[PDB]
């Protein structure tokens, strides 16, 4: 028996759930309020380049989970690529994430992997034993000049406080790398898609029982000629923000076109805090095996989330922590609908983890209906 | 009609070629004087770290030939893999091959790439019409700063003589690069077998129709009971050395063992003239997808090939060509041998390329029976 389902969102968590369940049989109805698919992922051609753009920032897919790498090959020609990340501080150009060349490089030094982290540890202020600041937790992992650096102006423009403010708990692991492997990324799969994500997700889109209505915003009354709804929207809106709106950080992006190579690679963060933008990026570079001789490029400005702009990414310190349990409650006394996504359960996710929610929560609605049992709000740990 | 072949050394010229006709029904007898198979490509594992360990030199796969790749990925995993060599030189650390970062590093700028351009357009010489020796490439080009640091000193190591005595072309080959691209080879095509060349040979090596003997030197009185031999030793050792021995430089690989990472990379190139090994590599970052706690390590010296080392790079200047000439012209007065490989033609030649060769070679052979023509003794340029 099909059943009648709304979905909110034409990202991913909304494309995959549909492509599950319009493969079994449903009947899906996809809606977004902007005015293309793709959600966040979303890439487009610039005209005067035709240089392939990630519109609302650099999207790497990467993943350990291979059952998502299988699928979305299903849609796209994965091109392989790794990302990585450049930096400029102190006039100087380093690679990122820290490893050993950035340490060598900052220090003068000639260290072996052992010898850097003695140097390192050195380096550690452990002159202070219960570290309770991002400020501190940091000075005492690599010390005053490294943190001052690389992370404290950076912390500051991407978060809009100072890391004194804000918790220990941010930074778990020591972030130096031993060796010299300046790969972003540590999973075993990555890459660009050839053609980029909005063709792949209109790949997943395409099925003759999905039905896409962009420019369109979701009502509350649609809720009942649904069998069922996925809301990949913003939880907090879906309950007309009646605690209040939930935290985030938003990013304003300055386009310009370069005649050339504007900066060669994809990503140049800018440590310093006299430096209003958090980056550039030169979204060419995320395309290598194409030549442009024309390149867009975006300066990166990182701002409080206020009521007219995207959310990017959530804040998630005790206040919106509290804030969101309030909506959490509204939601687990809710009927014919799940919420999925980084902005219906307020978390950052990557693409690759995305996908897998989606294929998993279209699962767990299939069996729902085989073993006639209720369908959950939420089909991972939300709490 | 099913021809008895004789085939002399089990790396990739031999094995290859056996392969080729084995499938169109020959009897292939393949000896090799060594006690296992694989040539200087053979790699094995140490007993105590069990490092997979390149014996006779890191060997790095890459190619622009896609026929050749889908060639060895029926015989291997193909695992990807790509070359970032580090450079120690002046008390830092560098990258290489010269990029964007290795020139903001050295001479303390954060240039974009047009305004390396430029940096470096002042630092060489373009009152060089032609460049012709080694030197002039580097002062042409790169400018004397750089030539120094990471050029003249290796280059003396390695080969023995002065820059000024080297010809261009061995420069002319490396990337001068105004981006941030650290990926050593421009090839298409780039990654190491995760099971490591042995098995990929072994694999090459294992049909019905093919026989290995090993620890088995050639003997000219074989000839005669066979209908065409296949020949990848050094020529001139098939002539008896009676004309002096082709000129080559040898390699002594210094092996030890450290609990831990040592250099933190596969390759750290030392550029200083009073280094006296030319490289340090560490194995076990040629197989990065395996984890190993000790290390194997190879710190490599370069001096002139004697009577009792192993040739590895070919000097071929005018004295060792007018040597070559001689065992030429002996070689072109034979009937049933096909000469080919590194030894066998005196030319450094990377793996793709020895594989295509043997390919090409393989096909020339066939082609001649069919056609009931002589097969030549060189199925490719030498003179
Ligand atoms: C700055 C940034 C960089 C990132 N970089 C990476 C990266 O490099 N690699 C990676 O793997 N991941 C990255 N991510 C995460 C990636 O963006 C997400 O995993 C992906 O967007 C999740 O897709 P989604 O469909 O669940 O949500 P979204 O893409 O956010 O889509 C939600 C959709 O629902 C629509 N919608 C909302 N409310 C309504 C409504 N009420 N009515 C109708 N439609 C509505 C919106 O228009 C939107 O299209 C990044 C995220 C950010 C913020
Ligand atoms: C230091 C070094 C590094 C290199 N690195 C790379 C790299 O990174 N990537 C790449 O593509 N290429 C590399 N190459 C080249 C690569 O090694 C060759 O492509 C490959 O070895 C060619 O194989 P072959 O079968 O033609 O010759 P070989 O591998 O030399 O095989 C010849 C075989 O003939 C046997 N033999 C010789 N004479 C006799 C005889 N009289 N009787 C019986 N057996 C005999 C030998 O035992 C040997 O096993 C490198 C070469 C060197 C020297
Ligand atoms: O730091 C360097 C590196 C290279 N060169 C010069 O450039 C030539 C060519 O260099 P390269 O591309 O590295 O070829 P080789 O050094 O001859 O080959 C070795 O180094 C390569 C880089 O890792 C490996 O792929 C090969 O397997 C290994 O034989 C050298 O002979 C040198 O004269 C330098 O002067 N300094
Ligand atoms: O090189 C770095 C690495 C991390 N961070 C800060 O640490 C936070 C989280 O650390 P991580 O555990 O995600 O690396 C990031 O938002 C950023 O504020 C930096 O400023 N510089």
């Amino acid at each position: 028996k099909s059943k009648k389902i709304l979905i909110v969102g034409a990202g991913f968590s909304g494309a995959v759930i549909g492509r599950q369940l319009a493969e079994k049989g449903h009947q899906v109805h996809i809606i977004d309020q902007r005015d293309h698919i793709g959600g966040n992922s979303y890439d487009a051609r610039d005209s005067e380049t035709n240089v392939m753009v990630h519109v609302y920032g650099p999207h790497i897919f990467h993943t350990d989970n291979e059952t998502v790498w299988n699928y979305i090959n299903k849609h796209a020609e994965m091109m392989p690529y790794v990302n990585r990340v450049k930096a400029t501080v102190n006039g100087q150009v380093f690679s990122l994430p820290i490893n050993l060349h950035t340490i060598n490089q900052f220090f003068s030094k000639t260290c072996s992997p052992d010898e850097a982290r003695a140097l390192i540890a050195e380096k550690g202020d452990s002159t202070i034993a219960d570290p309770q600041t991002f400020e501190e937790q940091a000075l005492r992992f690599i010390g005053k000049e490294l943190y001052e650096a690389f992370f404290k102006g950076y912390t500051i423009k991407q978060w809009g406080m100072q890391p004194s403010e804000l918790p220990a708990s941010i930074l778990k692991r020591l972030p130096v790398r031993f060796n010299y492997d300046d790969n972003y990324f540590n999973h075993k799969f990555q890459g660009m898609p050839k053609c980029g994500y909005t063709q792949m997700i209109k790949s997943i889109l395409n099925h003759e029982n999905i039905k896409v209505d962009l420019q369109r915003e979701f009502i509350v009354d649609e809720r009942t000629h649904y069998d069922h709804v996925f809301y990949s929207g913003p939880l907090d809106a879906f309950y007309g923000y009646q605690y209040g709106r939930l935290g985030y950080r938003t990013l304003d992006f300055k386009k310009f076109i370069y005649q050339g190579d504007y900066q060669g690679c994809a990503v140049m963060n800018y440590c310093s805090v006299d430096v209003p933008y958090t980056r550039i990026t030169e979204h060419k570079y995320f395309s290598p095996w194409e030549q442009h001789d024309g390149s867009v490029c975006y300066k990166e400005y990182s701002r409080a989330c206020e009521e007219n702009d995207i959310p990017y990414y959530p804040i998630r310190q005790m206040g919106e922590m509290a804030l969101l349990e309030k909506y959490l409650s509204l939601a687990e006394n809710e009927t014919n609908i799940t919420f999925v996504g980084r902005l219906g359960t307020y978390r950052y996710l990557d693409m690759d983890v995305t996908i897998a929610e989606a294929l998993k929560t279209a699962e767990v609605y299939l069996n729902s209906l085989t073993d006639n049992q209720p369908m959950p709000v939420f089909t991972v740990s939300v709490g």
